[PDB]
DNA sequence: CCGACTGCGCATCAGC
DNA sequence: GCTGATGCGC
DNA sequence: GTCGG
């Protein structure tokens, strides 16, 4: 946090653009700039100096000059005082309420926590659960609890079928001392890019975790992705732990390396890495890396036997999980 | 100058 | 019902 | 909002 002030500013600007202006490219540009500045190993003394960094252009350099001179940004001060942007910004803090629904609710006079609570019937299932756990989903997860949750998830999975492999990814795999949620990558020999010889592979695991009261609510659920809410058991007399967000992704077993690469992140690291891939004539998703023909059509998946293999294809030196926190 | 900007699962909706 | 587009979040 | 060609 050499430049915590500046990165916060840009982050607030990204969120404004996404939530209020609904300008996805500006949102991503701001996030990119924040990221590159976050990792810059010097305390920035000027906008010119920041403008040397890829992703920081003229407009951002200017805002940086203002913030350095004043400790603030007029543009943001104004935004913070605009009732409508304020209302939309808060409303999108509820899981399931996006830029669109937020703006709608405001239109309809629903713009506070109290408003949402008395208008539950105007929420879809996801939003309803987001509202229910609005406070909990605010709280970070200490690594020590992530370890307990890991322990539970891995053992319960083993109980359904010893052939399942569950890997906790996200910031936890990057070594973070705290996490926003729990991301579980799941594989089983019966599900490969070649065939699905067992149905309900994801369901049985979800059901087991529900049976033991680890999973408490469901936000969405398909054949390969589950998104929901979980909770650690507390002891006699002990207050309860906050409810936590959990995501599970069932990935074909032979595409584990692309899968774990994807799910380890960070989200900006993936974006960067995928952009570079393109510039090298490849496209990467959570399943495969393929070449991009002259015509732009992606070709056949290339052989992959390690995360590193994927880095090699794009002429990047390998980066351990802990060094992918962008 | 200007096209392009990482990639995708699930929920919901519109048009047929 | 189906398919495609859009919303949301990973 | 930024950038590559
Ligand atoms: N927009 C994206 N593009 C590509 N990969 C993504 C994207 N968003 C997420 N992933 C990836 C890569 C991610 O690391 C992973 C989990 O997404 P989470 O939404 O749980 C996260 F990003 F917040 P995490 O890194 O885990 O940080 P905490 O959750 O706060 O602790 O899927
Ligand atoms: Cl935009
Ligand atoms: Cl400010
Ligand atoms: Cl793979
Ligand atoms: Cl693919
Ligand atoms: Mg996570
Ligand atoms: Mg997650
Ligand atoms: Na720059
Ligand atoms: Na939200």
């Amino acid at each position: 946090t050499l430049n915590g002030g500046i990165t916060d500013m840009l982050t607030e600007l990204a969120n404004f653009e996404k939530n209020v202006s609904q300008a996805i490219h500006k949102y991503n540009a701001y996030r990119k700039a924040a990221s590159v500045i976050a990792k810059y190993p010097h305390k920035i003394k000027s906008g010119a100096e920041a403008k040397k960094l890829p992703g920081v252009g003229t407009k951002i350099a200017e805002k940086i000059d203002e913030f350095l001179a004043t400790g603030k940004l007029r543009k943001l001060e104004k935004i913070r005082q605009d009732d409508t942007s304020s209302s939309i910004n808060f409303l999108t803090r509820v899981s399931g309420i996006g830029p669109s629904a937020a703006r709608k609710f405001v239109d309809e006079g629903i713009k506070t926590l109290e408003d949402l609570r008395k208008n539950e019937d105007k929420l879809n299932h996801h939003q309803r659960i987001g509202l229910k756990y609005f406070g909990d989903f605010e709280k970070r997860i200490p690594r020590e609890e992530m370890l307990q949750m890991q322990d539970i998830v891995l053992n319960e999975v083993k109980k359904v079928d010893s052939e399942y492999i569950a890997t906790v990814c996200g910031s936890f795999r990057r070594g973070a001392e705290s996490s926003g949620d729990m991301d579980v990558l799941l594989t089983h020999p019966s599900f490969t890019s070649e065939s699905t010889k067992q149905p309900k592979l994801l369901h049985q695991v979800v059901e087991q975790l529900q049976k033991v009261h680890f999973i408490t609510d469901t936000l969405s659920k398909g054949e390969t992705k589950f998104m929901g809410v979980c909770q650690l058991p507390s002891k006699n007399d002990e207050k309860e732990y906050p409810h936590r967000r959990i995501d599970i992704r069932l990935i074909p077993k032979d595409q584990y390396y692309c899968g774990v690469l994807y799910f380890t992140g960070s989200d900006i690291f993936n974006k960067n890495m995928r952009a570079h891939a393109l510039e090298k004539g490849f496209t990467i998703n959570e399943y495969t890396i393929r070449p991009l023909g002259v015509t732009g059509v992606a070709g056949e998946p290339l052989p992959v036997d390690s995360e590193k293999d994927i880095f090699d294809y794009i002429q990047w030196k390998y980066r351990e999980p802990k060094d992918r926190s962008e």
